[PDB]
Protein backbone atom coordinates (compact mmCIF):
# COMPACT_ATOMS: atom_id res chain seq x y z
CA UNK A 1 0.00 0.00 0.00
CA UNK A 2 2.69 2.42 0.94
CA UNK A 3 5.30 3.83 -1.68
CA UNK A 4 8.74 4.16 -0.25
CA UNK A 5 10.70 6.93 -2.00
CA UNK A 6 14.92 6.64 -1.54
CA UNK A 7 16.63 9.99 -1.15
CA UNK A 8 20.22 10.43 -1.99
CA UNK A 9 21.53 12.23 0.76
CA UNK A 10 20.86 13.33 4.57
CA UNK A 11 18.82 16.64 2.49
CA UNK A 12 16.65 14.90 0.36
CA UNK A 13 16.51 12.47 3.25
CA UNK A 14 14.98 15.90 5.27
CA UNK A 15 12.44 16.53 2.81
CA UNK A 16 11.34 12.88 2.40
CA UNK A 17 10.24 13.06 6.24
CA UNK A 18 7.74 16.24 5.24
CA UNK A 19 6.38 14.81 2.17
CA UNK A 20 6.02 11.49 4.38
CA UNK A 21 4.25 13.71 7.18
CA UNK A 22 2.14 15.65 5.01
CA UNK A 23 0.83 12.38 2.60
CA UNK A 24 -0.49 10.83 6.25
CA UNK A 25 2.58 7.91 5.59
CA UNK A 26 1.51 7.20 2.06
CA UNK A 27 4.92 8.04 1.30
CA UNK A 28 7.81 6.45 3.41
CA UNK A 29 11.51 7.16 3.41
CA UNK A 30 14.78 5.25 2.28
CA UNK A 31 17.79 7.14 2.11
CA UNK A 32 21.70 6.29 0.98
CA UNK A 33 25.14 7.92 0.23
CA UNK A 34 24.64 7.25 -3.29
CA UNK A 35 22.38 6.87 -6.35
CA UNK A 36 23.52 3.87 -7.49
CA UNK A 37 22.82 2.84 -3.84
CA UNK A 38 19.52 4.00 -3.68
CA UNK A 39 18.89 2.07 -6.73
CA UNK A 40 20.25 -1.23 -5.56
CA UNK A 41 17.74 -0.55 -2.87
CA UNK A 42 14.81 -0.34 -5.22
CA UNK A 43 16.33 -4.11 -6.92
CA UNK A 44 16.31 -5.18 -3.25
CA UNK A 45 13.16 -4.15 -2.82
CA UNK A 46 13.67 -1.81 0.35
CA UNK A 47 13.07 1.18 -1.69
CA UNK A 48 10.02 1.83 -3.96
CA UNK A 49 10.81 4.52 -6.44
CA UNK A 50 13.15 7.74 -7.02
CA UNK A 51 14.24 10.09 -9.70
CA UNK A 52 16.93 9.85 -11.94
CA UNK A 53 18.48 11.52 -14.83
CA UNK A 54 19.44 10.31 -18.09
CA UNK A 55 22.50 8.37 -17.09
CA UNK A 56 21.06 7.10 -14.04
CA UNK A 57 18.20 5.85 -15.98
CA UNK A 58 20.24 3.60 -18.29
CA UNK A 59 22.17 2.70 -15.26
CA UNK A 60 18.82 1.33 -13.63
CA UNK A 61 17.48 0.59 -16.74
CA UNK A 62 20.25 -2.54 -17.63
CA UNK A 63 19.39 -3.59 -13.90
CA UNK A 64 15.53 -3.86 -15.52
CA UNK A 65 14.36 -1.00 -13.85
CA UNK A 66 11.54 1.05 -15.58
CA UNK A 67 10.53 4.91 -15.89
CA UNK A 68 7.35 5.64 -14.53
CA UNK A 69 6.69 9.37 -14.93
CA UNK A 70 9.29 12.11 -16.60
CA UNK A 71 9.95 15.18 -14.96
CA UNK A 72 8.56 18.20 -17.43
CA UNK A 73 10.20 21.63 -16.72
CA UNK A 74 8.74 24.97 -17.32
CA UNK A 75 9.79 26.27 -20.94
CA UNK A 76 9.41 28.66 -22.95
CA UNK A 77 7.64 27.05 -25.35
CA UNK A 78 5.37 24.31 -23.05
CA UNK A 79 2.13 25.04 -23.53
CA UNK A 80 2.49 24.72 -19.17
CA UNK A 81 -1.51 23.63 -19.45
CA UNK A 82 -2.74 19.72 -18.82
CA UNK A 83 1.06 19.07 -19.33
CA UNK A 84 0.50 15.44 -17.06
CA UNK A 85 -0.99 14.07 -20.32
CA UNK A 86 2.24 13.56 -22.47
CA UNK A 87 6.39 14.41 -21.87
CA UNK A 88 7.64 17.67 -23.20
CA UNK A 89 10.49 17.24 -25.66
CA UNK A 90 13.94 18.60 -23.64
CA UNK A 91 16.93 20.23 -24.29
CA UNK A 92 18.52 19.39 -27.94
CA UNK A 93 21.98 19.13 -27.84
CA UNK A 94 23.24 20.79 -30.70
CA UNK A 95 27.01 21.28 -32.41
CA UNK A 96 27.26 24.65 -33.83
CA UNK A 97 29.94 26.80 -35.54
CA UNK A 98 30.32 29.79 -37.27
CA UNK A 99 29.09 30.24 -40.90
CA UNK A 100 32.18 31.65 -42.00
CA UNK A 101 34.57 28.39 -41.21
CA UNK A 102 32.84 26.01 -44.60
CA UNK A 103 35.29 22.87 -43.48
CA UNK A 104 33.35 22.07 -40.62
CA UNK A 105 31.07 19.51 -40.98
CA UNK A 106 29.93 16.44 -38.07
CA UNK A 107 33.07 14.51 -39.93
CA UNK A 108 35.68 16.61 -40.07
CA UNK A 109 35.80 17.38 -36.39
CA UNK A 110 39.38 15.49 -35.85
CA UNK A 111 42.03 17.71 -34.41
CA UNK A 112 39.66 20.82 -34.05
CA UNK A 113 39.37 22.84 -31.00
CA UNK A 114 36.06 22.38 -28.51
CA UNK A 115 34.02 24.14 -26.68
CA UNK A 116 32.37 22.04 -23.38
CA UNK A 117 29.91 23.36 -21.07
CA UNK A 118 31.77 21.02 -18.77
CA UNK A 119 33.01 17.69 -18.67
CA UNK A 120 30.32 14.88 -17.55
CA UNK A 121 27.70 17.36 -18.58
CA UNK A 122 24.89 15.55 -20.70
CA UNK A 123 25.00 18.35 -23.72
CA UNK A 124 28.30 19.32 -23.25
CA UNK A 125 29.82 16.49 -23.33
CA UNK A 126 28.28 12.80 -22.63
CA UNK A 127 26.25 13.08 -25.77
CA UNK A 128 28.50 14.50 -28.28
CA UNK A 129 31.52 12.58 -27.17
CA UNK A 130 29.52 9.64 -26.81
CA UNK A 131 28.69 10.08 -30.90
CA UNK A 132 32.01 10.61 -31.69
CA UNK A 133 33.20 7.31 -30.56
CA UNK A 134 30.70 6.06 -32.24
CA UNK A 135 32.26 7.56 -35.45
CA UNK A 136 36.29 6.63 -34.64
CA UNK A 137 35.04 3.44 -32.69
CA UNK A 138 38.18 4.15 -30.49
CA UNK A 139 38.04 5.33 -27.01
CA UNK A 140 41.07 7.91 -27.44
CA UNK A 141 38.40 11.12 -27.47
CA UNK A 142 40.42 12.97 -25.06
CA UNK A 143 43.05 13.05 -27.67
CA UNK A 144 40.45 13.51 -30.69
CA UNK A 145 40.42 17.39 -30.39
CA UNK A 146 43.41 19.38 -31.06
CA UNK A 147 42.74 21.32 -27.65
CA UNK A 148 39.89 22.09 -25.96
CA UNK A 149 37.87 23.98 -23.11
CA UNK A 150 36.27 21.12 -21.10
CA UNK A 151 35.71 22.63 -17.51
CA UNK A 152 36.12 20.11 -15.00
CA UNK A 153 39.16 18.11 -16.63
CA UNK A 154 42.80 18.45 -15.22
CA UNK A 155 44.30 22.40 -16.00
CA UNK A 156 47.04 20.35 -17.49
CA UNK A 157 45.27 19.10 -19.68
CA UNK A 158 44.94 19.61 -23.55
CA UNK A 159 41.51 19.29 -22.40
CA UNK A 160 41.62 22.64 -20.82
CA UNK A 161 44.21 24.29 -22.72
CA UNK A 162 41.68 26.96 -24.07
CA UNK A 163 40.09 27.60 -21.02
CA UNK A 164 40.78 31.31 -19.56
CA UNK A 165 39.52 31.04 -15.72
CA UNK A 166 39.64 34.61 -14.60
CA UNK A 167 42.27 35.82 -17.07
CA UNK A 168 44.25 36.44 -14.20
CA UNK A 169 45.74 32.75 -14.02
CA UNK A 170 43.61 31.56 -12.05
CA UNK A 171 40.80 28.95 -11.70
CA UNK A 172 41.47 27.48 -15.20
CA UNK A 173 39.41 24.68 -16.27
CA UNK A 174 36.84 24.74 -13.20
CA UNK A 175 32.89 23.66 -13.74
CA UNK A 176 32.28 27.24 -12.12
CA UNK A 177 31.37 30.63 -13.32
CA UNK A 178 34.91 31.37 -12.19
CA UNK A 179 36.01 29.81 -15.85
CA UNK A 180 35.23 32.24 -18.32
CA UNK A 181 34.29 29.53 -20.62
CA UNK A 182 31.83 27.55 -18.33
CA UNK A 183 28.47 26.57 -18.96
CA UNK A 184 26.10 26.65 -22.48
CA UNK A 185 27.01 30.55 -22.19
CA UNK A 186 30.49 29.93 -21.74
CA UNK A 187 31.19 27.53 -24.38
CA UNK A 188 28.78 29.57 -26.72
CA UNK A 189 31.07 32.84 -25.93
CA UNK A 190 34.48 29.77 -26.25
CA UNK A 191 32.93 29.91 -29.93
CA UNK A 192 31.88 33.53 -30.70
CA UNK A 193 35.36 34.87 -29.35
CA UNK A 194 36.94 32.58 -31.95
CA UNK A 195 38.82 30.10 -29.23
CA UNK A 196 37.25 27.51 -30.45
CA UNK A 197 36.16 25.89 -33.84
CA UNK A 198 32.80 24.14 -32.24
CA UNK A 199 30.88 24.49 -29.06
CA UNK A 200 28.36 21.84 -27.71
CA UNK A 201 25.65 23.57 -26.06
CA UNK A 202 21.55 23.65 -26.51
CA UNK A 203 19.38 24.92 -28.90
CA UNK A 204 18.08 28.30 -27.21
CA UNK A 205 22.16 29.30 -26.00
CA UNK A 206 22.91 29.96 -29.18
CA UNK A 207 18.86 32.24 -29.60
CA UNK A 208 18.92 33.60 -26.38
CA UNK A 209 22.87 35.29 -26.68
CA UNK A 210 22.61 37.03 -30.00
CA UNK A 211 20.33 39.56 -31.84
CA UNK A 212 20.16 41.53 -28.39
CA UNK A 213 19.07 38.68 -26.47
CA UNK A 214 22.45 39.34 -24.12
CA UNK A 215 24.13 42.19 -23.16
CA UNK A 216 27.43 41.15 -22.97
CA UNK A 217 30.20 42.86 -24.91
CA UNK A 218 31.00 39.44 -26.45
CA UNK A 219 27.32 39.40 -27.37
CA UNK A 220 25.75 42.53 -28.85
CA UNK A 221 26.58 42.14 -32.06
CA UNK A 222 26.07 38.68 -32.89
CA UNK A 223 23.60 37.18 -35.48
CA UNK A 224 22.16 33.41 -35.99
CA UNK A 225 22.69 34.49 -39.38
CA UNK A 226 26.45 33.70 -39.16
CA UNK A 227 26.11 30.62 -37.19
CA UNK A 228 25.44 26.79 -38.51
CA UNK A 229 24.06 23.91 -36.50
CA UNK A 230 26.32 20.36 -37.67
CA UNK A 231 24.00 17.46 -38.13
CA UNK A 232 24.93 14.01 -38.44
CA UNK A 233 24.11 13.66 -42.11
CA UNK A 234 27.44 15.77 -42.24
CA UNK A 235 24.86 18.44 -44.04
CA UNK A 236 25.26 22.58 -42.00
CA UNK A 237 22.07 23.68 -41.46
CA UNK A 238 20.85 27.28 -40.37
CA UNK A 239 20.41 27.86 -36.57
CA UNK A 240 16.42 27.35 -36.82
CA UNK A 241 16.90 23.63 -37.74
CA UNK A 242 17.57 22.82 -34.28
CA UNK A 243 14.68 20.63 -34.60
CA UNK A 244 15.79 17.93 -37.57
CA UNK A 245 20.23 19.29 -37.10
CA UNK A 246 20.17 18.16 -33.35
CA UNK A 247 22.67 15.42 -31.96
CA UNK A 248 20.08 14.26 -29.21
CA UNK A 249 17.54 15.34 -27.19
CA UNK A 250 18.50 15.82 -23.28
CA UNK A 251 16.00 13.22 -21.43
CA UNK A 252 13.97 14.73 -18.94
CA UNK A 253 14.66 13.11 -15.31
CA UNK A 254 12.04 10.20 -14.79
CA UNK A 255 10.88 8.44 -12.17
CA UNK A 256 11.72 4.72 -11.97
CA UNK A 257 11.05 1.46 -9.82
CA UNK A 258 10.45 -1.88 -11.01
CA UNK A 259 7.85 -3.43 -12.81
CA UNK A 260 5.95 -5.29 -10.25
CA UNK A 261 5.50 -1.96 -8.42
CA UNK A 262 5.16 0.04 -11.50
CA UNK A 263 1.49 1.24 -11.57
CA UNK A 264 1.18 1.41 -7.38
CA UNK A 265 3.79 3.79 -7.84
CA UNK A 266 2.63 6.06 -11.07
CA UNK A 267 -1.04 6.28 -9.28
CA UNK A 268 0.30 7.68 -5.72
CA UNK A 269 2.71 10.10 -7.31
CA UNK A 270 -0.30 11.17 -9.62
CA UNK A 271 -2.16 12.02 -6.42
CA UNK A 272 0.86 13.91 -4.63
CA UNK A 273 1.39 16.25 -7.40
CA UNK A 274 -2.60 16.96 -6.98
CA UNK A 275 -1.70 17.62 -3.49
CA UNK A 276 2.10 18.97 -3.38
CA UNK A 277 2.53 19.53 -6.73
CA UNK A 278 3.29 23.28 -9.01
CA UNK A 279 -0.55 24.05 -8.14
CA UNK A 280 -1.77 21.01 -6.15
CA UNK A 281 -4.00 21.63 -3.23
CA UNK A 282 -1.70 22.33 -0.24
CA UNK A 283 1.41 23.55 -2.60
CA UNK A 284 1.50 26.85 -1.05
CA UNK A 285 0.22 25.94 2.62
CA UNK A 286 1.60 22.67 3.79
CA UNK A 287 4.31 21.37 1.27
CA UNK A 288 5.74 21.78 -1.94
CA UNK A 289 7.06 18.89 -3.61
CA UNK A 290 9.24 20.53 -6.04
CA UNK A 291 10.59 23.05 -3.76
CA UNK A 292 13.71 22.56 -1.60
CA UNK A 293 15.33 24.06 0.80
CA UNK A 294 18.78 23.66 -0.38
CA UNK A 295 18.12 22.82 -4.59
CA UNK A 296 17.00 19.80 -6.15
CA UNK A 297 15.83 17.84 -3.33
CA UNK A 298 13.87 14.76 -4.72
CA UNK A 299 13.12 16.63 -7.71
CA UNK A 300 14.85 19.29 -9.98
CA UNK A 301 13.08 22.74 -8.53
CA UNK A 302 11.83 23.71 -12.23
CA UNK A 303 9.62 20.66 -12.59
CA UNK A 304 6.18 21.53 -13.88
CA UNK A 305 4.55 18.34 -13.40
CA UNK A 306 5.13 13.78 -13.57
CA UNK A 307 3.71 13.35 -17.27
CA UNK A 308 1.77 10.19 -17.63
CA UNK A 309 4.02 8.62 -20.43
CA UNK A 310 3.43 7.49 -23.60
CA UNK A 311 2.37 3.90 -23.34
CA UNK A 312 4.93 1.21 -21.87
CA UNK A 313 8.32 1.86 -22.86
CA UNK A 314 11.51 0.34 -22.92
CA UNK A 315 14.48 2.68 -21.32
CA UNK A 316 16.22 2.47 -24.71
CA UNK A 317 13.01 3.82 -25.90
CA UNK A 318 12.23 6.23 -23.17
CA UNK A 319 15.85 7.76 -23.34
CA UNK A 320 15.89 7.99 -27.08
CA UNK A 321 17.95 6.00 -29.46
CA UNK A 322 20.87 8.61 -30.32
CA UNK A 323 21.02 8.98 -26.49
CA UNK A 324 21.45 5.95 -25.47
CA UNK A 325 24.70 5.04 -28.72
CA UNK A 326 26.25 7.63 -26.57
CA UNK A 327 25.81 6.70 -22.92
CA UNK A 328 26.29 2.99 -24.37
CA UNK A 329 30.18 4.00 -26.34
CA UNK A 330 30.71 6.34 -22.53
CA UNK A 331 29.78 3.32 -20.70
CA UNK A 332 32.21 0.66 -22.97
CA UNK A 333 34.94 2.87 -22.67
CA UNK A 334 34.12 3.66 -18.86
CA UNK A 335 34.61 0.42 -17.23
CA UNK A 336 37.13 -0.79 -19.52
CA UNK A 337 39.51 -3.22 -17.55
CA UNK A 338 36.27 -5.39 -17.33
C1 LIG B 1 15.05 27.15 -29.67
O1 LIG B 1 15.35 28.16 -28.71
C2 LIG B 1 14.63 29.41 -28.80
C3 LIG B 1 15.12 30.24 -27.65
O2 LIG B 1 14.57 29.78 -26.41
C4 LIG B 1 13.12 29.18 -28.71
O3 LIG B 1 12.45 30.41 -28.94
C5 LIG B 1 11.45 30.81 -28.04
O4 LIG B 1 10.20 30.25 -28.41
C6 LIG B 1 9.14 30.58 -27.49
C7 LIG B 1 7.92 29.79 -27.89
O5 LIG B 1 7.76 29.78 -29.31
C8 LIG B 1 8.92 32.09 -27.51
O6 LIG B 1 7.92 32.39 -26.55
C9 LIG B 1 6.89 33.31 -26.72
O7 LIG B 1 7.31 34.65 -26.48
C10 LIG B 1 6.26 35.63 -26.30
C11 LIG B 1 6.96 36.95 -26.00
O8 LIG B 1 8.02 37.19 -26.92
C12 LIG B 1 8.88 38.25 -26.62
O9 LIG B 1 9.67 38.37 -25.42
C13 LIG B 1 10.69 37.35 -25.32
C14 LIG B 1 11.45 37.59 -24.03
O10 LIG B 1 10.58 37.66 -22.89
C15 LIG B 1 11.62 37.41 -26.55
O11 LIG B 1 12.52 36.31 -26.49
C16 LIG B 1 10.83 37.36 -27.84
O12 LIG B 1 11.68 37.56 -28.97
C17 LIG B 1 9.77 38.42 -27.83
O13 LIG B 1 10.36 39.72 -27.83
C18 LIG B 1 5.29 35.19 -25.19
O14 LIG B 1 4.21 36.13 -25.10
C19 LIG B 1 4.75 33.80 -25.48
O15 LIG B 1 3.93 33.30 -24.41
C20 LIG B 1 3.38 32.05 -24.66
O16 LIG B 1 4.01 31.00 -23.92
C21 LIG B 1 3.52 29.67 -24.24
C22 LIG B 1 3.97 29.35 -25.65
O17 LIG B 1 3.54 28.06 -26.06
C23 LIG B 1 1.99 29.60 -24.05
O18 LIG B 1 1.73 29.62 -22.65
C24 LIG B 1 1.26 30.75 -24.71
O19 LIG B 1 1.24 30.59 -26.14
C25 LIG B 1 1.90 32.08 -24.33
O20 LIG B 1 1.38 33.26 -24.94
C26 LIG B 1 0.10 33.58 -25.35
O21 LIG B 1 -1.01 32.68 -25.50
C27 LIG B 1 -2.38 33.17 -25.53
C28 LIG B 1 -3.12 32.28 -26.50
O22 LIG B 1 -2.72 32.51 -27.85
C29 LIG B 1 -2.46 34.64 -25.91
O23 LIG B 1 -3.82 35.06 -25.87
C30 LIG B 1 -1.63 35.43 -24.93
O24 LIG B 1 -1.83 36.83 -25.09
C31 LIG B 1 -0.19 35.08 -25.15
O25 LIG B 1 0.34 35.79 -26.30
C32 LIG B 1 5.89 32.83 -25.68
O26 LIG B 1 6.55 32.61 -24.44
C33 LIG B 1 10.22 32.78 -27.12
O27 LIG B 1 10.07 34.20 -27.18
C34 LIG B 1 11.36 32.33 -28.03
N1 LIG B 1 12.61 32.90 -27.57
C35 LIG B 1 13.53 33.44 -28.39
C36 LIG B 1 14.76 33.99 -27.73
O28 LIG B 1 13.37 33.47 -29.60
C37 LIG B 1 12.69 28.15 -29.75
O29 LIG B 1 11.33 27.80 -29.52
C38 LIG B 1 13.54 26.88 -29.70
N2 LIG B 1 13.09 26.06 -30.80
C39 LIG B 1 13.66 24.91 -31.14
C40 LIG B 1 14.14 24.80 -32.55
O30 LIG B 1 13.81 24.02 -30.31
C1 LIG C 1 -3.26 8.08 0.82
O1 LIG C 1 -3.87 7.09 0.00
C2 LIG C 1 -5.23 6.84 0.40
C3 LIG C 1 -5.67 5.59 -0.32
O2 LIG C 1 -5.59 5.74 -1.73
C4 LIG C 1 -6.06 8.08 0.09
O3 LIG C 1 -7.40 7.84 0.51
C5 LIG C 1 -8.51 8.35 -0.17
O4 LIG C 1 -8.95 9.58 0.39
C6 LIG C 1 -10.11 10.16 -0.25
C7 LIG C 1 -10.43 11.40 0.55
O5 LIG C 1 -10.19 11.17 1.94
C8 LIG C 1 -11.29 9.18 -0.30
O6 LIG C 1 -12.34 9.76 -1.10
C9 LIG C 1 -13.68 9.91 -0.76
O7 LIG C 1 -14.28 8.80 -0.09
C10 LIG C 1 -15.70 8.96 0.16
C11 LIG C 1 -16.20 7.75 0.94
O8 LIG C 1 -15.43 6.56 0.71
C12 LIG C 1 -16.07 5.56 -0.04
O9 LIG C 1 -16.43 5.66 -1.42
C13 LIG C 1 -15.27 5.89 -2.26
C14 LIG C 1 -15.75 6.11 -3.68
O10 LIG C 1 -16.72 7.17 -3.79
C15 LIG C 1 -14.33 4.69 -2.14
O11 LIG C 1 -13.14 4.96 -2.89
C16 LIG C 1 -13.98 4.41 -0.69
O12 LIG C 1 -13.24 3.20 -0.58
C17 LIG C 1 -15.23 4.32 0.15
O13 LIG C 1 -16.00 3.16 -0.15
C18 LIG C 1 -16.44 9.14 -1.16
O14 LIG C 1 -17.81 9.43 -0.86
C19 LIG C 1 -15.86 10.26 -2.01
O15 LIG C 1 -16.41 10.20 -3.33
C20 LIG C 1 -17.53 10.99 -3.58
O16 LIG C 1 -17.69 12.38 -3.31
C21 LIG C 1 -16.69 13.16 -3.98
C22 LIG C 1 -16.82 14.59 -3.49
O17 LIG C 1 -18.12 15.11 -3.75
C23 LIG C 1 -16.90 13.00 -5.49
O18 LIG C 1 -15.93 13.78 -6.17
C24 LIG C 1 -16.80 11.53 -5.88
O19 LIG C 1 -17.09 11.33 -7.27
C25 LIG C 1 -17.76 10.73 -5.06
O20 LIG C 1 -19.10 11.04 -5.43
C26 LIG C 1 -14.35 10.13 -2.11
O21 LIG C 1 -14.03 9.06 -2.99
C27 LIG C 1 -10.82 7.86 -0.90
O22 LIG C 1 -11.86 6.89 -0.93
C28 LIG C 1 -9.65 7.34 -0.07
N1 LIG C 1 -9.24 5.99 -0.40
C29 LIG C 1 -9.46 4.94 0.39
C30 LIG C 1 -9.07 5.07 1.83
O23 LIG C 1 -9.95 3.91 -0.05
C31 LIG C 1 -5.49 9.28 0.83
O24 LIG C 1 -6.11 10.49 0.41
C32 LIG C 1 -3.98 9.42 0.64
N2 LIG C 1 -3.49 10.44 1.56
C33 LIG C 1 -2.69 11.46 1.21
C34 LIG C 1 -2.73 12.66 2.11
O25 LIG C 1 -1.96 11.40 0.22
C1 LIG D 1 26.60 5.56 -35.33
O1 LIG D 1 25.35 6.17 -35.03
C2 LIG D 1 24.21 5.82 -35.85
C3 LIG D 1 23.02 6.36 -35.09
O2 LIG D 1 23.05 5.90 -33.74
C4 LIG D 1 24.16 4.32 -36.07
O3 LIG D 1 23.02 4.00 -36.87
C5 LIG D 1 25.44 3.88 -36.76
O4 LIG D 1 25.40 2.51 -37.15
C6 LIG D 1 26.60 4.11 -35.81
N1 LIG D 1 27.84 3.63 -36.40
C7 LIG D 1 28.53 2.64 -35.84
C8 LIG D 1 29.76 2.18 -36.57
O5 LIG D 1 28.18 2.12 -34.78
Amino acid sequence: TRVVWCAVGPEEQKKCQQWSQQSGQNVTCATASTTDDCIVLVLKGEADALNLDGGYIYTAGKCGLVPVLAENRKSSKHSSLDCVLRPTEGYLAVAVVKKANEGLTWNSLKDKKSCHTAVDRTAGWNIPMGLIVNQTGSCAFDEFFSQSCAPGADPKSRLCALCAGDDQGLDKCVPNSKEKYYGYTGAFRCLAEDVGDVAFVKNDTVWENTNGESTADWAKNLNREDFRLLCLDGTRKPVTEAQSCHLAVAPNHAVVSRSDRAAHVKQVLLHQQALFGKNGKNCPDKFCLFKSETKNLLFNDNTECLAKLGGRPTYEEYLGTEYVTAIANLKKCSTSPL
